[PDB]
């Protein structure tokens, strides 16, 4: 097999002249040239099988992607892996060869106002397909955001998705949670499971503050410091939104603070357009009933220029306990359509 940084990486023939590009959840991502398009593609390697929170993670990003298809997406290519699940000891996804993607963009690359607008209405144009399959992606943060050479956006990896379930949402003050910390909606300090849309919007929003300044808005160092920089910012919860806390140790832990004044949002972004700054307000809010939604959000002035609901397409239908050794034969069975 071809080798990369002294690790497999069994793609061929069909795939050949690999280089590294970056890493995934579970290994590592190279780009390839493929021998029957002629063009070069990036390959993902995964390497699941010990860990049966890996083969979940794998198994619904495969299921949801295998379903979805959207410009705003990365889809799947091709899935390499063995004849047999004897065989199989890591799978390949093979996708679109990006040119970069917005963690590294806003590491070195001031934004105009015009790519700032741009980039925002993709990200929300692709939310709006996946929120349409009562779906939430759960992690969106500017290195899932990848850029082609002319800027068209696509949003990567759903191994962190799940299906919408708003009615058990509800938990306890402090509870445990996966996603990226610097993103997280303040509720899911407090009394969230991340089982709504709104969880989307909040880190959308925080995608757009970064976009503003190329600094994250609330880059908390733990679980708890994180609702410590919202805060800062947005200043002390309303009674009426506290009232929509009814867990009391949560609602008695923010009443246990000094009260807190907004910081302007223009203040903070004085060079910022001023219909960025009202859908960015209206993005983070602290209540998660009150914060707007994907289809609201699309039709705010502030993407004017591009709003067109007819062409926002929207998905044809909505979208535990298992021993990674079901997982695996699940994953195999997954992966067939791909084989000869
Ligand atoms: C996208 C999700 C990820 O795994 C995430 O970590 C991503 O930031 C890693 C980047 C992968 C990448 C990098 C380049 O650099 C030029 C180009 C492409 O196309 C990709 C890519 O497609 O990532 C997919 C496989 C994972």
């Amino acid at each position: 097999p071809e080798m990369v940084r002294g690790q497999v990486f069994d793609v061929g023939p069909r795939y050949t002249n690999l280089s590294y590009i970056g890493e995934g959840a579970y290994g590592m991502v190279c780009s390839a040239y493929d021998n029957l398009n002629k063009v070069r593609v990036a390959i993902k390697k995964i390497s699941p099988f010990e860990h049966q929170t890996y083969c979940q993670r794998t198994l619904r990003e495969i299921k949801i992607l295998l379903r979805f298809r959207h410009e705003n997406i990365i889809g799947i290519n091709d899935i390499i892996r063995a004849p047999t699940i004897e065989q199989m000891k890591d799978v390949y996804i093979v996708q679109d060869l990006m040119e970069t993607d917005l963690y590294k963009l806003l590491k070195t690359q001031h934004l105009s106002n015009d790519h700032i607008c741009y980039f925002l209405y993709q990200i929300l144009r692709g939310l709006k397909y996946i929120h349409s399959a009562n779906v939430l992606h759960r992690d969106l943060k500017p290195s899932n955001l990848l850029l082609n050479t002319t800027c068209d956006l696509k949003i990567c990896d759903f191994g962190l998705a799940r299906v919408a379930d708003p009615d058990h949402d509800h938990t306890g003050f402090l509870t445990e949670y996966v996603a990226t910390r610097w993103y997280r909606a303040p509720e899911i300090m407090l009394n969230s499971k991340g089982y709504t849309k709104s969880i989307d919007i909040w880190s959308v929003g925080c995608i757009l503050a970064e976009m503003l300044s190329n600094r994250p808005i609330f880059p908390g160092k733990h679980y708890l410091d994180q609702l410590n920089h919202i805060l800062g910012i947005l200043g002390s919860p309303s009674q009426e939104d506290l009232n929509c806390i009814i867990n009391l140790k949560a609602r008695n832990y923010l009443l246990s603070l000094p009260h807190k004044n907004k910081v302007p949002w223009n203040r903070l972004f004085p060079n910022a357009d001023s219909k960025a700054l009202d859908l960015l307000d209206k993005m983070l809010t602290f209540n998660p009933h009150k914060r707007i939604e994907v289809e609201q959000a699309l039709a705010h002035p502030y993407l004017e220029q591009y709003y067109d609901p007819s062409d926002e397409p929207i998905a044809e239908a909505p979208f535990d306990d298992l021993p990674k050794e079901k997982l695996k034969e699940l994953i195999f069975e997954e992966t067939a359509r791909f084989q000869p």
